[PDB]
């Protein structure tokens, strides 16, 4: 019996537990892995992606293992999660590929969450150079729940949703579903994307492990 | 305007071209278009010849045409068979493109993309990840109860290589759940015969077009 990513996603959801009024609580995290020779210049780059925007939140990890390095980002799907516990359900509904040139916004590729076994952005991973392109989420709320979305948000004060559209319209190329609001998160993954792009080897397994928010590293 | 289009609504607008004629035995189909070097024909032709005995992709028929420098290749496209059904007043609605494994004890998608909220062709990313002798590009299509008896009527006049199963209403057909009173349909990847020329190390370069051809001019096996 074949499981689909939002089924994954949803299961996910459970373990969240940030509460924003204490700015701390689990979160889940993606888990990459580099050779060891390579520590020094990631960081160095991974600084640089966070102050790029790019990835969830300030905040990211980077641990010392026997052999290898462990690098860990924010999924959305935590994004999903703390919305969920303040009563704002979001569903997640495309992954693909964000192009932001001057001209324009659009997606240029999707794949859909509810009939895929796959993560988009590891079938997305090596046609993305964060720079024109970037990996994104689309997720949809109810057009009443959008106030108090924007409400929770900026109490949250986390890098990561890039847009927020108009009941019923298009937002980036993407219709939505009937009295819904496009909300587009910015892929947990972009700032492994660098790593890639300044010719760091990254081996990613598709593991995901539930961390707590304190344990990871700022940016600052 | 810059509105992303499913694959599901490339299909639906393909349909539309399909004029094959189950009494006829000839009509309009669609085929997926590849290209080799001409160095290579005569052994493409024999792998081609094994993969079709081998019952892989859809039909008996092939398109081999001599081009300027090149040899385009050219087999049909499941979305045939979506048409070839409609014209047969049978709805058959595409659900998902994958990977089937084939193996030991398991008859089993592994790995799955809908049609419905994606833009790529399923079996474009699914390409590289199978064999032909343990996995294979495969799709998935829901039938109503209702229909599936005209289905199977339909089917056997046709007399085509490509139907691999057809489940029973609301049950779970090679791993994949089904919706409210719908038979599973498990069709062969069209490109599967593409597939067996590049292991037996023929260079091979897949284009993104289809083409509406007609099936006179292919070629059987």
């Amino acid at each position: 019996r074949i499981k689909t990513a939002l089924s994954k996603m949803f299961n996910a959801m459970a373990k969240v537990t940030y509460d924003i009024d204490e700015a701390d609580g689990d979160v889940i995290v993606n888990t990459a892995f580099i050779d060891k020779k390579y520590l020094d210049e990631a960081f160095d780059i991974l600084k640089e992606a966070y102050k790029k925007g790019l990835g969830i939140s300030d905040r990211f990890g980077i641990v010392e293992e026997n052999d290898r390095i462990k690098i860990q980002t924010i999924c959305a799907v935590t994004l999903d999660g703390i919305f969920l516990r303040n009563s704002v359900p979001l569903i997640p509904k495309y992954g693909g590929i964000l192009e932001i040139t001057e001209d324009k916004e659009r997606f240029i590729d999707i794949i859909g969450y509810d009939g895929s076994s796959l993560d988009p952005h590891e079938v997305f991973f090596n046609f993305v150079d964060c720079e024109k392109t970037f990996l994104a989420g689309f997720r949809e709320v109810h057009r009443v729940a959008r106030e108090k979305l924007e409400e929770v948000l900026k109490k949250l004060n986390w890098n990561g949703i890039k847009a927020i559209g108009e009941p019923n319209n298009e937002l980036y190329g993407i219709g939505v579903n009937k009295d819904m609001c496009g909300v587009v998160t910015m892929g947990g993954i972009n700032p492994l994307v660098l790593l890639k792009e300044n010719e760091i080897p990254i081996e990613l397994k598709a593991m995901h492990e539930v961390v707590r928010f304190s344990d990871l590293k700022s940016y600052k």
